[PDB]
């Protein structure tokens, strides 16, 4: 486990997965903007482990043997940001998240630009980082 390969290896951590909408002809802020409308529209949602690294970004759950997993390649990203409105996630304790998403090809429908929408669970490992990160991976 050299620096270099490490560092490749990336950043992981958990957070909670709110929705994912289908986005077209949308600008980034537009789309990520859709998807917390509908998301704060709606009537629980999973916690999912998140990862970012120099292969694009891995989410994945499991639940005793189940098992969900996508991942999406750094040339299918095409933009993140934190809500463009500044709308925060209400979590069942009353407390809010920042929320933040991604924008990429489905990966089985690659014609399709999708949003995925997260809120934070760590104010260690904070929305803004975590845009960051995804935005560094798409610049290399």
């Amino acid at each position: 486990s050299t620096a270099a390969d490490l560092l490749r290896q990336g950043a992981a951590c958990s957070v909670l997965y709110l929705t994912s909408v289908e986005t077209e002809s949308l600008t980034g802020p537009q789309a990520v903007a859709r998807a917390s409308s509908a998301a704060l529209s709606c009537s629980t949602p999973a916690v999912v482990h998140f990862k970012v690294s120099a292969q694009g970004i891995t989410l994945t759950d499991n639940q005793r043997k189940l098992f969900f997993r996508r991942h999406y390649p750094v040339n299918s990203i095409t933009f993140s940001s934190t809500d463009p409105q500044d709308r925060r996630w209400t979590n069942p304790d009353g407390t809010t998240s920042k929320i933040f998403g991604f924008v990429a090809k489905k990966p089985g429908s690659p014609w399709e630009n999708v949003c995925h929408l997260f809120a934070e669970l760590d104010p260690d490992q904070p929305a803004g980082a975590i845009v960051t990160f995804i935005t560094k991976v798409m610049l290399g």
